[PDB]
C-alpha cells in the first residue's frame, strides 16, 4: 500500500501549485502540525500557516519520499527570493485519505538572516 | 532490499552512542554532506562536523525511517543541554555499506537564540 504517500505528493503537488482548495482536501479538520516555530492545530490555522508559506515559493523539487499504509516521509527543495534554496523534510501520517498529523523541519536561519540584513541596511 | 536503511540506522546508532569509529565504518572517504550551514566534502571534514554534533546530544528518538536498496530517509528527534527538541531529518545516498552523500535538514534558530541570549545575558 502506497496511500499514505499517494496523499502526501497529492497534497504537496497542489500546495507547491498554490492550488490551495485542493491541497486542503487531504488535510484533516483536526490536523496537528509541528512546525519549527511551534505546534499548530485545526484545519483553519493550519491553512494560515500554509498559505503564506507556499506564496513564498518560487520552485521546488521532490528530492526523497517514502512510505506505507499511514504514513509518509518526503524531503523536497524549495526556491524563494530571499533564501535561493530552503529544503524542508515532512513526516506526515494519513488516515482514509486525510492528514492527521504533519511534522515539519526546515532551517529558519537563512530567512531571519536576510530578513534582518534587509530591514537594517 | 533494506541495505540503505540498515546502513543509516546502523550509523545513526553508533552516532548517537558516540562510539564514533563504529559509525565511521558506515562513511565513504569521498562523502558529500549537505549541512544546513554548507556543503562538507570528504570524511575528515565529516568527522569533524559529526562528532562535536553527537556530543551535544543527550538523547534522541527515531520517528520515521525508510529506505531502498541504495537511499534512506528519515527522521529523528533530538534533546541537547540549551535546546530541548531539536529534531532532524537525513536523506542518506549509500553504496556498498557506505554512505556516499548525506542530506541533513535542522533548524539552527533555536540554537542561535540560546548563545545570543546566554552572551548577551
Amino acid at each position: 500500500s502506497t496511500a499514505a504517500l499517494d496523499t502526501a505528493l497529492a497534497y504537496h503537488r497542489a500546495w507547491t501549485g498554490r492550488d490551495f482548495d485542493t491541497a486542503m482536501r487531504h488535510v484533516a479538520g483536526g490536523i496537528v502540525c509541528h512546525a519549527p516555530a511551534g505546534r499548530i492545530d485545526g484545519a483553519d490555522a493550519f491553512r494560515a500557516f500554509m498559505e503564506p508559506f507556499s506564496r513564498i515559493l518560487v520552485g521546488s523539487a521532490v528530492l526523497s519520499a517514502f512510505g506505507d499504509a499511514t504514513t509518509a516521509l518526503l524531503m523536497y527543495d524549495t526556491e524563494t527570493v530571499p533564501v535561493p534554496h530552503a529544503p524542508a523534510a515532512e513526516h506526515l501520517t494519513v488516515h482514509d485519505g486525510r492528514i492527521t498529523q504533519l511534522r515539519i523541519i526546515f532551517d529558519r536561519t537563512p530567512f531571519e538572516q536576510a530578513r534582518t540584513a534587509r530591514d537594517e541596511g
